[PDB]
């Protein structure tokens, strides 16, 4: 039904939502999704929109994203109570013809903001827009634990974590050949932050926070999420490898090139060099 | 519906120890929960309230809660059950106009009573209203498991324990830049302990029980459960780092300094000064 | 109503069975559950019972339980599917007038028997009600994760573990008092295992089975059900403190001993000379 | 009723892979599963079935297959979407008379297709038919957590691995009393990594991928699930134990013989000579 709640896109926050808060990822109002719509999702639900739709300036100009519906979590929201309260919890955003700001549809009610990354995610949408011929859609931030602790351990590198993760799980290779960005330790909520990452994302569709967390982009809610969960699995292994006292055996360059000829993809090659 | 098991607050007691429970947090009987209301939130359920509420002394006169209602868990219960009889696990208790005992309004049925941490929640309320000018409403007590380990292991040490806690997680000293409040080992359910606590609580949102657990205040269930969540999130990525041999990088100093002038924090200054 | 589904007694073993299931103790067939119930608990269900109860002889005569009836998990079940068919895994049966064997009254379907360890499960029932006066009335084996992976490590001894244990979290001395029966390792569904078992009852509500599970009993489910949690969240936090190098601090002697006159309760001698 | 939806082997199949993503062994598309059924079990529901069956080739002939009816994960689908769209995510297929392809009689919606593992399903399913006289029905392939830690750190070996796992929960020997086969590491999705399967599938019911994840073979999809959960169980003890420094005691090799003396099994041979 024309139920805006019962929408694909609301309903696939909550399902993200939900599914990464029983992961144990999102802790408080730890976290953050944008999932990028077209007119044509949300047209039929308009008797559901605000009749009065607030307005908000962006943090910058963000042309690309003119005229552009999202559907976003709110600023201090708890990803646990997304299920309870969709509209207190979500919003829906359309981005104005000059990208200079974003009117609220539907949702975040009693004066809720989207969340606090938005710069985060935004400006990430804009770069994997161009980077994917528009393909991705969803950028979503978590604090995959897994992901966090190995951050205080394995070195801060693009390659040496990449490589390190792909080793943790066999598929991880074919789910993420372009590897991990990590960034430096940086201020949250920040355009600085939003924009470093939105530049990883350029060449990566995972970037990791550390002592953070992590951002993903894919086409689908399930494939940025399955992106992330397969990232923190590969983790999760290596937690435990690691708390054994290290590797015994693990998989090979040899391997992992065999591996990405198999499946069709170039794999980092600064991380298959070690 | 004035049927006062869903009203907002059992529905929010439910949630809250329901939650603590799936999160491995509230074994047996272990934990409690204290939220104090207001007349307001449950003149409109007289009519489910106790035609004849049983009278409790408190342990000690407690005048700055004279007439205020709270809702509570009952001592011996389990959080699990809750959820599954409210009215068993959870009451209603109205604080005499002298501050010398209260009446059971509604629940504890079977002869239940009060939680045996009663002192430490209700002294601690007051500290809190004093300290938060009446913002705090919520006391709330679990078995957190990795902040548990963690007192085996860390310096049983305010600033110590609070700073470890702020590098597990960035979040951590945005959500408790006053830190985390640490006792001595303390015999459970005694006005010792339970004004130990209520001390502790004027300084600190957060209080450990070394090799027991943690006290939470807030504004709110969710503020207060999310707090919690926050410092048992990055005990558990401690946890975690501690097994794989330690830090080999974190959060520093200058980083925790910028991220408190970001957020407009004081954080607590022995924690920054180590 | 009358359907025997929704009793008490059959809910309850639905809970616990499902608990176990989520908490990971019970993979596969792993554990089983025996409570004893009186005449009055099945008496209006006996329109539900089988026309033709089937017989079945008890390994040997056990005339403490004459006429006693007993809702069981069956032999090969998984707790996991006790929720979604009860009758297929679980059974009321009752013992014969002379304690020789029993009768199923409902339940156990598809030719299915009580559990292979009901040599353990019935004559630790016999011994609980001599040592408790007939106030115990369940008993309960699963595979408590941390708990087995102690027994690797720590020596098999009352003393030790018990000690360990109560160390590993404040209400474990309060909990279980009389400390944790420790067994050899021994073929599990023997006579052998099951008296072996009884003897360790009576001196403990807690028997482990070293590299196989645990074995509780207890007035009713949940008080057994949350003897066991207490045992193997202790046991958790344990497992975590030695994966991080072992204790720095811990409760010592002098507070278990005042913990144990606080509550009223007389700690395993042995466990607190340690 | 003939909603197929409702039938035993969709509910099975829903049940199998819902647990499976509960338990954290199937991120993203991780993991497949295959259930080979009876004629006498989809007849009743060839009204559900797609009114223009689908016509897939296998990779090769498997003529033991023929006429044989098959329900299948698809490939690239998440266990975790089974439950809410099984026709999306499930399909029920019907391998022709001469075995060298099937239908797509129902399921696999929008051109899905079977499992990329569907050779390593197959073959393996034919030599277990072979190998238990058409008494196992099932193959079950998911990425169990710690299973897979395992294979980074103890010898990738079948004897080593198996007694360590024989060690790591009494029942394990038991239940796999033919041991755990472990290839080298090798491409997935292949026929090679199939048919290499399929022979350690000759020998024994559970076969590791190490840096990947386990097959599991059984009679019905309950005793597959329980089969792998016992061996993912007892890795995780092991993973416990490791971590806190290794085995102080473990169970003797004298003690598994008297194991599979009482339970009428046969432990395989280098495994216990070790
Ligand atoms: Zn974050
Ligand atoms: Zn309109
Ligand atoms: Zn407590
Ligand atoms: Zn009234
Ligand atoms: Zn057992
Ligand atoms: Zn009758
Ligand atoms: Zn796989
Ligand atoms: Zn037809």
């Amino acid at each position: 039904m024309q139920n805006i709640t019962q929408s694909w896109f609301v309903q696939g926050m909550i399902k993200a939502t939900t599914d990464a808060w029983l992961k144990g990822w999102d802790e408080r109002n730890g976290g953050n999704l944008t999932l990028r719509l077209d007119d044509a999702d949300i047209a039929p639900y308009h008797d559901n929109f605000h009749q009065q739709p607030r307005y908000i300036p962006l943090s910058q100009p963000m042309p690309l994203l003119a005229n552009t519906p999202f559907i976003v979590t709110g600023s201090g929201k708890f990803f646990r109570n997304v299920q309870l309260d969709p509209a207190a919890n979500l919003g829906i955003v359309k981005v104005d013809s000059d990208g200079a700001g974003y009117h609220i549809l539907w949702g975040l009610t009693n004066e809720a903001v989207p969340t606090s990354e938005l710069p985060a995610h935004f400006l990430s949408h804009c770069e994997r827009i161009k980077a994917t011929n528009g393909k991705d859609r969803v950028i979503m931030h978590c604090h995959a634990t897994n992901l966090i602790a190995l951050t205080y351990v394995l070195e801060n590198d693009t390659a040496v974590f990449t490589r390190q993760l792909w080793e943790g799980s066999t598929e991880c290779l074919v789910v993420f050949p372009d590897g991990v960005g990590i960034l430096p330790w940086m201020v949250p909520g920040t355009d600085a932050i939003g924009q470093a990452t939105a530049q990883e994302m350029q060449k990566h569709s995972l970037v990791l926070w550390p002592f953070h967390g992590v951002f993903g982009s894919g086409p689908t809610l399930d494939e940025t999420f399955g992106l992330i969960d397969t990232a923190e699995k590969s983790a999760q292994v290596l937690v435990k490898v690691y708390s054994m006292g290290g590797m015994g055996q693990t998989i090979s360059a040899a391997e992992l090139i065999a591996l990405g000829k198999r499946f069709g993809v170039t794999p980092l090659a600064s991380a298959l060099a070690l």
